[PDB]
C-alpha cells in the first residue's frame, strides 16, 4: 500500500494508472487482507478503456499529486477494469443502484476490510470533502456502517445469488417477448427507438428467433432493418472496416469511434445468417470488410485478437476516422469529385464542421464501389495510416476471443473463405495455449495472464469449439469442448447444478454471482445454456441432457424474478426447447447436401459429418 | 450328517467329491445347525473344477479313509464349489486377509457353528493329519481363544465388505489417475501388467479402453491393442479350435494353464470386437469368430445355454489334449506338415517339457490370415486332435456368465452381420431366462438341479444381455424384459439405504450380506448393477432412474475410495454413467445406412435406439427438438426440412 502496483497488469486500462501517485493495487487477497491488519477503508473505482470521463477522472483528480497523498494515507486504493474482472463490476454495479443512487463508469466506491461497500457515487467531483469524511466516518461511526454495509449486502446476495423455484419452459414465454422487442423498434431508421442508439445483440437475437421458430415476418423485417441501417451509417468505417460501439443520435449519423471487438464479432454472425434470407449483397461486403480489418488491426502477433482500439487520436475524439473536404481533395486529386459523392461529403461537415463517412443517402442503391471509386477508397486509407493512430487495447479476452473465433468459423464456412478458418484456427491455438491444468485464463497481455478464469469464458470456447466442428468436420474439436466442460464444472458448478460466474474456489469475491443479467453480450448463464444444448447435439450425452433440463428450469426461476437484462436467457432456453439436428453422410466436401448445408447458417442447428 | 450329501448339487466339481469317504456337507442351514447340536467347528473347503491344487489334496486327504475317519470325528465337513457360491468365497477369502495369509485356492478354514473363522490355511498337505488335531485340541481346551479372534475376524470383514461410509461425488479426474498408474504397469514390449504371472485382466482392459474413448488417449489405446494382440498370439489361445486359456504362466504368453473359462472368451470377444473397429486388423476378427465357432462346438449345451469351463488335465496330464510332439504332427501331415511347423514355431526339442505347444510370437506382426495350404493342415490337426481323449466339462450353467457369453455374441453378431450368432445368443437367453419364475432367476442349473436364490450379478448379467439382444433386433421386449430383471433385483437385493448387497437379503446361509464391490476375473457386482442401469436409463430414458442411479454411484465411489484394491470395476462405471451417449436411428428401413453405421461402430458407453417413420448413398438425418424424421437422400427434399 505505499507502491503503486497497477504495473506489469493483463488490463491497458490500468498500466495507464500506473504512473499515477496513489499506490494502486489490483483487486486481490493481498489487497483486502492489507485493509484488514491496517484496518483502513478500501476505495474501489471501476472503469473501462473508451470511457472519456474515467481519463477526466484521472487527469482532474488521480493524476494530481496532492490529493493522491490525502488517498494514500486514508485507504487502501484499488483500480479494476470493467473487462478483465467483470465479477467485480456487476457486484459493485448493483450494489449502486440498491444504495438508491443509478450510476455509471467511472465508478467510486468504499469498502470495509471484508469488502462490504457502504457508500458509492459515479463521478466524485467535493470529492475531497468526502475522502476525508468518509475517514472521518469510519472512526466516528463504526456502528453505522455495520448497519448500513450488511443492509446493502443482504439485498445483493438476494438479487445475485438466491436461487428461485424452478419454472417450466414454455414458449408462449418467448412469443411474449418478442412482440415486446418488436414494439420498440424504430420503424423507419431501425433499432431500439431510444435515443442513443446500441446494436442491442441480445434484443436481435430474440426477432431473429421469432423469425425462425414463428416465421413471423414483422420481426425479420425488424431485424434486416435494424441490421442493413446501422452497417451503412456512420457507425461503420466505411473505409478501413468494423463496427463502432453505438451511436449518438436516432439516425445511425455520429458514433463513439471506439471499436469494440464484441460487437464485431456479433454483427458478423447477425450479417451471415442475414445474407441466407435476403441475398442483400450488403451483408456478404460488411462482413468481408470488417474480416479484413479485424485480421489488419485486431490480431496479435500470435494470433489472437485484441481487445479494442480507442476512440480518441492525438486529444481529440475520433480525429483519426473523420476528414474534411480540403484534405480528401489534395490526395485523391482528380478522382477526388466521385468519392465525396459516394459517402455524402459537404463542406459544412454533417459532424462539428467536419465530415464523417457515411452511406445513408443511397442506402437502398447498390453497395459495391465503382472501380475508381474503390481505387480512391484505398488510396485514403494508405494516407490515413500516415496519421496518428489510435492506441489499442492488446489485452487477450478469452471470452470474446471465442466470439470472434465463432464468427470466423460460422461466415467462413457458409462463404468458403478458407482464410477466414485459418485465422479463426490460429487465434483458437493461441488462446488455448493458456489451457494449463486443467484450467484456462481470462485475459492475457505481454506474457502475464489472469487466473482464474470466468464461466464466460468456457462457454465461449465451447461454442467456438463446436463451430470449428462444423466447419471442417475434424472430431478433435468435440473433444476440446468436452475438455472445456470438464473445466468449466470443476470451477464453476455448486452443489445445485448451476454455474456461477466466478470461480467457487476464487477468494477475493464477495458474491458469486450466476451471472444471469445480460449487456452487449448475452449473460453467463444464457451463453451457457447455448453452448451445453449445442454440445449435446455434437455428442448425445444423456446425462448432460437431463442435467440440462435441471439447469433450463433453474435459469428460467430467476428470470421471472429480474427486472431486467434476462432477454438472453429466454432466448437460450427457446433454442434448447426445440433443438435442430442435422447429421450428414457424404464422401467428400463437395458433396451437394454438404453445400447447401453450409449456405444454410442457422443458430439453432448444429451440423454432424460421417465419412460415407 | 452321517453321508456324503454333495452328490445332485449344481456343480460338477462337488460331485467329484460325492464318492470321497469325507461325510461332505453342501453349505446350507443343515450344516450350521448339525454343527451347533455337536459342538463341533465347520471344516470349510472351498475350490473350483478347474483348480490343479484342488485336485492333488483330494487325491491325498480327501480319499485318503486314514483321515476321513479323523475328519468326520471331530468336524463336520462342508464343501463349497467357488462359481457356484462366490457369495461364501468372498467371505471366507477376505477372512484369510485379515489373518495375514496371502490366499489362494484350495481354501481351507476352520469355522466355529455360528459360521464366523477363527484359524485358515491356503493348502495344507500332509501336516495335514497334524493340523486337524492341533485345532481339535483348541476347541476342548481353550474355546476362549477362538471366540476372541473369530470376533476380531469377522469386524474386519464387515468393514470392508459391507462397511457403508458417507456418499461421494462423481468426479472424471480420479479416473483419469487410474488410467494413469494402469498403463504405467504395462508391459511395453510383451504387453499386458508386467509381472508373472500374466492374466488378461479385463478390468484391467476396460479403464485402457475407455481412457482412449473418452480422453483420445494414443497411449492407453496401444497398450490395450498391444496386450490384447500379444495374448491373441501366444500360447495361451488354441490356434486349433479355437478359445482362450484362463492365464499364462510366464511374461511372453507362451506356456499357460490350458483351462478354458467362459468369462474369458466371452469378455476378450467384446474388446476383440471394439479392437477391430478402430484398427481393421484381421487378427481380431478371426480370433472372434474362431472362438466363436469353438463356443458354439465345443461349450454350448443341447439345451442352448453355455457350459461353465472346459478342464486342463486330460487322461492326468496338464494340457495333453492341446500339446504336440513333433513327430506326431510329421505323420499326420504328410509332406505338407513343415509348411505348417513353421507357421507355429514347431520344433523338434520342443518349447515346453519336450513338445511343442502352438503359438505365433516368433512373428505376431506378419499377416493374420494364414496360407491356404496351412488351413487346410489346420483345419486337419484339429480333427485328429479330436481322436484324442478329450478333456471333461463343468457343464453347470452359471446365470451370470451365460449373460456375459449372450451379450458378446450379440455385439459381434450385429458388428459382423453374423444373424447365426444372434440365434445362438437367443437360444442361450430363451433358455437361462426359463428359470425366471415367480419373480426369481436361479445362479445355476445344472441336469435339473437348480440353484437359489440369484445373486445380484445374475440380474445385472441379464440386464445386460436383454440390451444387447434389443440393439441387434430392435424388439422392445428386450427392454420390458430388462426391467423385469432390474426389479426383480430390487425386491430381494436393494437395501433401505438404497444399495444393493450381492446376497439375496432373504438369504440364511450368509454370516455377512457383503455389497459385490471386489473385482475378480470379471467386473465386480456393484460394477455391473451401476453400467446395466445406466444402460437401462439410456434405452428407457426413465428420469426417475437417472435420479436414483446418480444417488446409487455417490453411495458406491464412498466405498470405493476406502477399499484399497478391486475397485477398478466401480470406477470404470462411474466414468461411463457420468458421460454415457445415446444414439437415436429413425429409419424408414432396416437397410437403413445410419443402422450399418453403427453397426460398425461399436461402443462400449453407446445404446442405440431404433425409431421406424445397399451401397454407399450420401444422406441426411434431421431431428427438430424430439422429432426425428426418416433420412433424405436428395438435394432439395433437404431443402425443405432445413
Ligand atoms: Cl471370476
Amino acid at each position: 500500500p505505499d507502491s503503486n502496483r497497477l504495473a506489469g497488469e493483463p488490463s491497458a486500462y490500468l498500466r495507464q494508472h500506473a504512473n499515477n501517485p496513489v499506490h494502486w493495487q489490483p483487486w486481490g487477497r493481498k489487497a483486502l487482507d492489507a485493509a484488514k491488519e491496517l484496518d483502513r477503508p478500501i476505495l474501489l473505482s471501476i472503469g473501462y478503456a473508451a470511457c472519456h470521463w474515467c481519463h477526466v477522472m484521472a487527469h482532474e483528480s488521480f493524476e494530481d499529486d496532492d490529493v493522491a497523498a490525502v488517498m494514500n494515507a486514508f485507504f487502501i486504493n484499488v483500480k479494476v477494469d470493467r473487462e478483465e474482472r467483470p465479477d467485480i463490476d456487476q457486484i459493485y454495479m448493483a450494489a449502486l443502484g440498491a444504495m438508491g443512487q443509478q450510476g455509471g463508469w467511472p465508478l467510486t466506491m468504499f469498502l470495509r476490510p471484508d469488502g462490504k461497500p457502504f457508500w458509492g457515487g459515479t463521478y466524485i467531483p467535493g470529492f475531497v470533502d468526502i475522502l476525508h469524511a468518509v475517514n472521518n466516518l469510519w472512526h466516528r461511526d463504526k456502528d453505522k456502517i455495520n448497519h448500513n454495509a450488511e443492509a446493502v449486502f443482504d439485498h445483493l446476495e438476494g438479487r445475485l445469488a438466491a436461487q428461485s423455484q424452478p419454472l417450466q419452459n414454455e414458449i408462449s414465454r418467448f412469443d411474449d417477448l418478442a412482440n415486446r422487442i418488436g414494439s420498440l423498434i424504430d420503424p423507419q431508421r431501425g433499432g431500439i427507438e431510444g435515443v442513443p442508439k446500441f446494436p442491442n445483440a441480445p434484443f436481435m437475437d430474440t426477432l431473429w428467433l421469432s423469425w425462425l421458430y414463428r416465421h413471423n415476418e414483422t420481426h425479420r423485417d425488424n431485424f434486416l432493418l435494424s441490421l442493413k441501417t446501422m452497417l451503412q451509417g456512420g457507425i461503420y468505417d466505411h473505409l478501413g472496416g468494423g463496427l463502432c460501439r453505438y451511436s449518438t443520435d436516432a439516425e445511425w449519423l455520429v458514433p463513439h469511434f471506439e471499436k469494440m471487438l464484441y460487437d464485431n464479432a456479433q454483427f458478423i454472425r447477425h450479417a451471415n445468417y442475414a445474407f441466407a434470407e435476403t441475398g442483400d449483397d450488403l451483408f456478404r461486403i460488411r462482413i468481408e470488410e470488417t474480416v479484413d480489418w479485424l485480421i489488419r488491426e485486431m490480431q496479435l502477433p500470435d494470433g489472437c485478437f485484441a481487445s479494442s482500439l480507442d476512440a480518441d487520436s492525438e486529444g481529440e475524439e475520433g480525429k483519426f476516422y473523420v476528414w474534411t473536404e480540403d484534405e480528401i481533395d489534395a490526395v485523391l486529386g482528380t478522382d477526388a469529385e466521385v468519392f465525396k459523392t459516394f459517402y455524402a461529403v459537404t463542406p459544412g461537415g454533417n459532424w462539428e464542421g467536419k465530415n464523417i463517412l457515411n452511406r445513408l443517402h443511397a442506402a437502398a442503391e447498390t453497395p459495391t464501389p465503382p472501380p475508381l471509386v474503390e481505387a480512391a477508397r484505398r488510396k485514403l486509407l494508405a494516407h490515413r495510416e500516415t496519421r496518428i493512430r489510435p492506441g489499442r487495447d492488446d489485452k487477450a479476452l478469452t471470452d470474446w476471443n471465442g466470439l470472434a473465433i465463432r464468427a470466423l468459423a460460422e461466415a467462413g464456412r457458409s462463404f468458403a473463405r478458407t482464410d477466414w478458418l485459418e485465422h479463426a484456427v490460429q487465434a483458437y491455438q493461441s488462446i488455448g495455449s493458456s489451457f494449463q491444468d486443467g484450467r484456462i485464463a481470462h485475459c492475457r497481455m505481454e506474457g502475464a495472464f489472469l487466473y482464474p478464469a470466468l464461466a464466460t469464458d468456457y462457454a465461449a470456447m465451447i461454442n467456438a469449439a463446436l463451430a470449428l466442428y462444423e466447419a471442417t468436420g475434424e472430431f478433435a474439436y468435440i473433444d476440446d469442448a468436452r475438455k472445456f466442460k470438464r473445466a468449466l464444472d470443476g470451477s464453476h458448478r455448486d452443489s445445485a447444478g448451476n454455474y456461477r460466474l466466478s470461480a467457487l474456489g476464487a477468494d477475493d469475491v464477495i458474491l458469486h454471482a450466476y451471472g444471469d443479467y445480460d449487456e452487449a453480450i448475452p449473460s453467463a448463464t444464457s451463453q451457457i445454456i447455448e453452448a451445453l444444448t449445442r454440445l449435446f447435439l455434437a455428442t448425445g450425452d444423456s446425462a448432460l441432457y437431463e442435467e440440462n433440463e435441471k439447469l433450463i428450469e433453474q435459469a428460467l426461476g430467476r428470470a421471472l424474478a429480474q427486472q431486467y437484462g434476462q432477454i438472453g436467457i429466454l432466448n437460450a432456453c427457446r433454442f434448447a426447447g426445440e433443438p435442430l439436428s442435422l447429421l450428414i453422410a457424404a464422401t467428400d466436401r463437395t458433396d451437394e447436401l454438404v453445400s447447401i448445408a453450409n449456405r444454410t447458417p442457422d443458430p439453432r442447428r448444429l451440423d454432424k459429418f460421417v465419412l460415407v
